């Protein structure tokens, strides 16, 4: 069964487990987002999962013509409804510079299309990896700091909107013009562990997610720490050379944290470590993180 990894939550109490997920299934879709099918000229496939795909297209008159990314299902009615819920969620969220924003949708006369902003340089993980020889076209320490700042800003927006990202990682951040980055939502991949219905990004998950299935904004701070390690290693797999097995679960339970990656300063590393506090209440907030990285970045000589 399909589900979006960006989820709205409502808090029902002060403890981490006191919340529920907001289902938009019973809410009505605002028809001002509806865009004509025939104004999409489909180009190439950008990625496929089991339940769907993201395709490049030219969109005529959506903003004049622009590139877009179009999310769609593969050729059930439950899958259709989940995509509508995601659409309804994204219509209500509002836009932000550091989110992959919804531009429109095609829902009435054919298969469901969700039309998003196109991010011409693809995912941040592959971007970082392609720049390893070209680190001083050229990638710098300041660019890495800027990417970190932008992701934190994106997450601060999601915190403010009462949302959680259940899969924050460099693979789910995209890169567009001007070194702008944007947080996106969405078997062969060894970073996800199969466990019944679930596909778990184990090495990105906070303990309370691993052990109790709890996802809060503070779980996202942990994942953000992992993503920082990805940035400042130029896209190394977290916990490099450590397999995902029952020993991994024990390592995390006992307070195992990664070392300082090569491109991190000591100050960036202290921030990473704070994100990995076992107790969620000791982790910094996203407004804290934007302040710390903004101050680090503001040291551009
Ligand atoms: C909603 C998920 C998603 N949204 C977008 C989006 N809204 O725009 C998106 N775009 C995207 C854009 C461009 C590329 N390319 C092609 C050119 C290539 N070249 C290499 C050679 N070099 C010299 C010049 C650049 C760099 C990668 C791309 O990767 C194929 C994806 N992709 C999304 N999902 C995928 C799932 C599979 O994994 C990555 C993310």
């Amino acid at each position: 069964r399909y589900e979006s990894q960006l989820q709205m939550v409502q808090v029902t109490g002060s403890s981490d487990n006191e919340y529920f997920y907001v289902d938009f299934r019973e809410y009505e879709y605002d028809l001002k987002w509806e865009f004509p099918r025939e104004n999409l000229e489909f180009g190439k496939v950008l990625g496929s999962g089991a339940f769907g795909k993201v395709m490049n297209a030219t969109a005529y008159g959506i903003s004049v013509s622009i590139q877009v990314a179009v999310k769609m299902l593969k050729e059930d009615s439950s899958e259709r409804e989940a995509l509508m819920s995601e659409l309804k969620m994204m219509t209500q969220l509002g836009s932000h510079e550091n989110i992959v924003n919804l531009l429109g949708a095609c829902t009435l006369s054919g298969p469901i299309y969700l039309i998003f902003e196109y991010c011409c340089y693809g995912d941040l993980l592959n971007y970082l990896r392609s720049k390893r020889e070209k680190f001083s076209n050229v990638l710098t320490f300041e660019d890495l700091l800027c990417f970190a700042y932008q992701v934190a800003k994106g997450m601060e927006f999601l915190e403010f909107k009462s949302c959680v990202h259940r899969d924050l990682a460099a693979r789910n951040v995209l890169v567009t013009h001007g070194k702008v980055v944007k947080i996106c939502d969405f078997m062969s991949d060894s970073n996800y562990v199969v466990r019944g219905n679930a596909r778990l990004p184990v090495k990105w998950m906070a303990p309370e997610s691993l052990f109790e299935g709890i996802y809060t904004i503070k779980s996202d701070v942990w994942s953000y720490g992992i993503l920082l390690w990805e940035i400042f290693s130029l896209g190394v797999n977290p916990y490099p050379g450590i397999p995902v097995d029952a020993n991994f679960y024990k390592l995390i339970q006992n307070g195992f944290k990664m070392d300082q990656p090569f491109y991190a300063t000591e100050e960036i590393y202290i921030i990473m470590q704070s994100c990995w506090a076992f107790d969620s209440r000791k982790r910094p907030s996203f407004p804290n993180l934007t302040s710390f990285l903004g101050c680090q970045l503001a040291d551009a000589e």
